[PDB]
């Protein structure tokens, strides 16, 4: 119930802060390989505190809400939010928390999340982000 992920990257501490907290930049990489997240509805951004919510479709149409709240930004530091999944008919289940947390060295990332159903979803969460990373890697090698 309880799931940790962290990469490196050549980039600076304040680039990889901005590339995991600013929406413009988060509507790059959000939602594994395949999956992407219509303009049309969200409000992906964990720059402030408050509702923040995503939904994500894939190469079938398949449509996937996650709603939260921005628990605390800590602008070079880290950010911290909240996780729950959306109903079939839009009625958020079980919580989470996330921390994206950066800490120079280049910079590298940490990816915390807690406090999921059990262990069979810490696993599918953990590969989805794990999935996910990889866009964001290719966003940032592509800005160098």
């Amino acid at each position: 119930a309880d799931l940790r992920l962290e990469r490196e990257f050549a980039v600076a501490p304040e680039a990889l802060f901005a590339w995991v907290s600013d929406g413009a930049k988060l509507l790059q990489w959000w939602g594994p390989e395949g999956l992407h997240v219509p303009a049309d509805q969200h409000d992906l951004d964990f720059t402030r505190l408050g509702p923040w919510f995503s939904v994500m479709v894939n190469g079938e149409g398949q449509r996937y809400k996650v709603s939260g709240q921005v628990t605390h930004v800590k602008p070079p530091q880290s950010v911290g939010f909240t996780w729950g999944w959306h109903d079939d008919d839009d009625r958020r289940g079980a919580e989470s928390h996330v921390m994206f947390i950066v800490e120079p060295c280049g910079a590298r990332l940490i990816l915390d999340h807690r406090e999921l159903g059990d262990d069979e979803m810490s696993l599918r969460h953990e590969e989805g982000w794990t999935s996910s990373l990889r866009k964001l890697a290719a966003e940032l090698a592509l800005e160098h």
